[PDB]
């Protein structure tokens, strides 16, 4: 829990101890400094539709969504964390969910031919992440800033629902996915914490419909997609697509994410290193880590948080985290060789979060 | 109250029996088929961006939303006078929306140069009109097609209203009208009737404004428009602006109407023809009736409606009707000589008008 791993920065005890001390432990605050501090180029510079940051990191453009969203995912749990950087988190908020609204960021869904507006129906990867975004914004500072843009997606994400036949929303057409409809209803209960509304009611069927033909309940785990036109379920289980889900649900309905855990963890995950180090499997029938968008073990670091399970969190952040040779410098951490998209995006995440069910209860400002 | 007048086409009594006997008059359901029947040319003849009813009538561009608003208001009472109705006005009620959002009707703001977006801030007429439309359709219907969008715009009103230093919100910039703000406050009192919220508490703080500068007590007449910029008053009084503020008022403050009303008949109205008739003078200090926009007349008309006062609707009504020459050919109403822009419009809303209060408590479909 407290020796210091070889090539860690902080230890597991010192991540897991941050809201009980009201601090973020020094690599954390290097984080921070790196998406805060340079003029022009860090990610948080300001509210402009410029991607700077993103160009030097080689982020492809349609990975950005999911960049923004992690990040103020991890700032919305700084703002719990310490008092201290709560206006700092929530000012950072602001920028992404301003970023957020770029036609840089959402302008695939209009080049690949489905439309000249993100909101008005499907892609929930989009509209999902950001109605999250503008409900974790309010949480942290209070401002109604973005409350009448929250109301109107909001009210949209719930009507879609509504009018479909199987429980949720597609991102494409035709392509339904259990993680970016996990993102959706969760917002729904950030939007019923800050208003005192039901739209989380619709909650129940939707985690009755993904345990039909989207889980292997044996073996805790989603299939990749569901396609309702045909009906069909793409016949192979995704470890980053149950690590994902499993977290957010487990800020919803607690008793799920501990039902299939155990199963999740026999499924994909292998110990190794005499076991000081685990590593992720993406479907069945490998042996192979971290295949697919390469984003298993990285995801499951997150569900490890969530579930308060210190042993595969550090684990799982000695699998991760040397080999990408972090350092700080003049304050600010980078990595020389990150292991895959969105790196350093999720393992700060992973260091940060304070629980999805904890943001849900952030106390005012 | 039951003797037919020359030229009319149904008694004063009839007007105000329907809800009573829960049926429109002959002339009544004459209008509904001018609004409905033809293919193409009627006005409400489909949801389209089409406006051939208009363009038939010599409507001013800038006219249009008045229009189609007056023929809502209209529709909602039709709805509380015959259920048998209420189905055919939520349809009407649906193509109003409709209309109001194609950019013909709202194109005024962008080509005057004030913005490209009617709703985001200033221009109160045109969103304070959609705002109580998007309202009075849900009342009827009991449907949610346009909530996502009446939740957003009641909070961009909400908000307006918040951050002016004078209490309501501007039409063109530095143009501020009492009539065009109380159609925006009504517009909140009629989400909260659907939401159980309290966007209506801001009526008090914009009731007290109003009754300073803009004011004058002596006469029960407002002031025609206010200048923040400048913090002038333009010095004369209007007995259109009175008219239709004092009757939307009366659905929210009951008792303000009530104070002024008598003095504003006095100030503006003159009965002649030896008591049957009467017509209504536009401003101070003129004996001329129905100058400026010439509007008093037909104003007034809705306010002794919305009074309750059987006798001067009686009397206005024998001054608008007759001269304009109704018909009734193959059951559709025409005139021959409206008297004014929005002729038929008010017409019809004043001949229908349960009260914005009843319109406020209508049961549910």
């Amino acid at each position: 829990m407290a020796e210091l791993p070889p090539g860690r920065l902080a230890t597991t005890e010192d991540y897991f101890a941050q809201q009980a001390k009201q601090a973020v432990t020094p690599d954390v605050m290097a984080q921070l400094a790196y998406m805060n501090y340079i003029d022009f180029i860090s990610p948080f510079y300001s509210r402009g539709c410029s991607f700077e940051a993103w160009e030097l990191k080689h982020t492809p453009q349609r990975v950005i969504k999911y960049s923004i969203a992690f990040y103020a995912y991890g700032l919305a749990s700084v703002a719990l964390i310490d008092p201290k950087l709560r206006a700092l988190a929530g000012h950072d908020l602001d920028i992404a969910v301003s970023k957020m609204k770029c036609k840089r960021v959402w302008g695939d869904w209009e080049e690949d031919g489905f439309g000249t507006d993100p909101i008005e129906k499907e892609n929930i990867m989009y509209k999902g992440h950001l109605n999250l975004m503008y409900g974790l914004y309010q949480l942290v500072t209070g401002s109604r800033r973005y409350e009448a843009e929250h109301a109107h997606l909001t009210r949209i994400i719930h009507d879609e629902i509504a009018a479909n036949p199987f429980a949720g929303i597609v991102c494409e057409p035709d392509n339904y996915f259990v993680q970016c409809n996990s993102v959706a209803y969760l917002s729904l209960w950030v939007y019923d914490r800050l208003h005192g509304t039901d739209y989380r009611a619709a909650t129940r069927a939707w985690l009755d419909f993904i345990q039909k033909d989207l889980i292997d309940p044996e073996r805790g785990a989603f299939y990749l997609s569901y396609h309702p036109e045909s009906g069909a379920v793409k016949p192979w289980i995704s470890a980053y697509t149950t690590a994902w889900t499993l977290a957010m649900v487990h800020g919803m309905d607690p008793a799920f994410s501990e039902r299939y855990y155990p199963r999740f963890k026999q499924t994909f995950v292998e110990v190794y290193d005499e076991g000081r180090k685990a590593r992720v499997r993406e479907t069945a029938g490998t042996d192979d880590a971290d295949g697919g968008v390469g984003l298993a073990s990285a995801f499951t670091l997150l569900l490890a948080r969530e579930m308060g399970d210190q042993q595969l969190f550090d684990q799982l952040l000695n699998h991760l985290e040397p080999p990408a040779k972090p350092s700080i410098v003049s304050a600010s951490l980078r990595y020389e060789h990150p292991g895959s998209l969105l790196f350093d995006e999720l393992l700060f995440l992973a260091k940060v979060h304070a629980g999805f069910g904890a943001l849900l209860r952030m106390p005012p400002p």
